[PDB]
């Protein structure tokens, strides 16, 4: 998936620009680690469902991840 | 959820846009006419990747379906 990689692409970016942890980010969403980890790697097809709670665990608006992603796929 | 409930509302949006009933999108993604139904009822479990296949389907860009959500969100 070309959509699956720059989604997790942006997820990971935003984390990190965000100065969080894979573990705090767990923790913040309520979902496992490893499942966070296999969204970074591209091995996880997330639901919609699974997207906001990160982007809640995240601190991230909606319009920001969505903007984000735009520009990525355009790169 | 304001963004399933959006992510729902857009894809009926350009579905009905192009002309194509639930199952006329169905039989064109192979995918079921009832799974479009429940997606757009209720976008929960709908994935990235289920995603990719609707646009492909619907023939509407990546970034087309988010300047769309995006202006859900912020309507």
């Amino acid at each position: 998936s070309f959509l699956l990689s720059k989604v997790s692409f942006v997820i990971k970016k935003i984390r990190l620009e965000k100065g969080m942890t894979q573990e705090d980010l767990a923790y913040k969403s309520n979902l496992d680690r490893a499942y966070i980890s296999g969204i970074e790697r591209n091995s996880r097809n997330l639901t919609i469902k699974s997207l906001e709670l990160i982007m809640k665990g995240l601190e991230v608006s909606d319009v920001v991840f969505f903007e984000m992603l735009i520009k990525e796929i355009l790169k």
